[PDB]
């Protein structure tokens, strides 16, 4: 209810290098511009935290971007060519491949989406499988249905959407520091206007220092951003 939400460390290794990613961003004293400037696309962060009498438990406090919408509709996207890391082994590269083997074609998959639909007064969702099963020949509609409110397509959403993403993808074009993988970008837009939309970046168990322009997150964003500009010709 207070406009936060928290989230659970998931297992070693992961949950200790994402507190550590917000840990990093967000420490108090730091003074790189390029650290800084990513704060404004990320959830606020308030701390590790913990039940008073349980702390063995681990969460993360985070802003809940979906908080100042009354009937948000939410697309989670993975992004990246490659949703494994640069320490994983033959057999996690394989396991991460082949939960979705078009990653290095398209850059990115769609992990879910809660659409309104105006007319049923009714949220209709996506789990997985719905991303996972979209091809090259099906990723525009497939993208295309979280637009899907209000007796219409949203391409005002739509344009919001590549105007923030935008600026993330020059963000990833101005820092040499960080490379990303299997992290996600939550879009959010007001289902019940240009309009009250939220682009943020979230999911940060495998992010690592680098020396490299993050190619793989790059491709991402522009293939995106494309699929989404296709959309708009609808």
């Amino acid at each position: 209810p207070d406009g936060t939400v928290l989230k659970q460390l998931q297992p070693p290794p992961r949950g200790p290098r994402e507190l550590e990613f917000y840990n990093m961003v967000y420490a108090a004293d730091c003074f790189d511009g390029v650290l800084l400037e990513l704060r404004k696309y990320l959830p606020k962060y308030y701390g590790i935290w913990s039940p008073p009498t349980a702390p063995n438990d681990l969460y993360l406090k985070l802003e809940d971007v979906t908080h100042k919408f009354n009937k948000p509709c939410i697309m989670d996207v993975k992004i990246g060519q490659k949703s494994y890391d640069p320490f994983a082994s033959s057999e996690k590269i394989q396991q991460q491949v082949s939960k979705y083997p078009l990653m290095e074609e398209i850059g990115f998959l769609v992990l879910g989406m809660r659409v309104y639909h105006v007319h049923s007064d009714s949220y209709e969702t996506e789990n997985q499988h719905y991303g996972r099963s979209l091809t090259k020949e099906t990723i525009k509609d497939g993208v295309s249905r979280f637009f899907h409110n209000g007796y219409c397509l949203r391409k005002d959403a739509v344009a919001a959407s590549i105007q923030k993403i935008e600026k993330i993808l020059q963000w990833f074009e101005n820092q040499k520091q960080l490379n990303f993988y299997a992290s996600s970008l939550l879009f959010v837009y007001e289902g019940s206007s240009g309009g009250e939309v939220e682009v943020r970046m979230i999911d940060f168990a495998h992010v690592f220092p680098s020396n490299t322009i993050d190619e793989g997150y790059v491709y991402g964003l522009k293939h995106l951003i494309s699929v989404l500009r296709s959309i708009l010709d609808n």
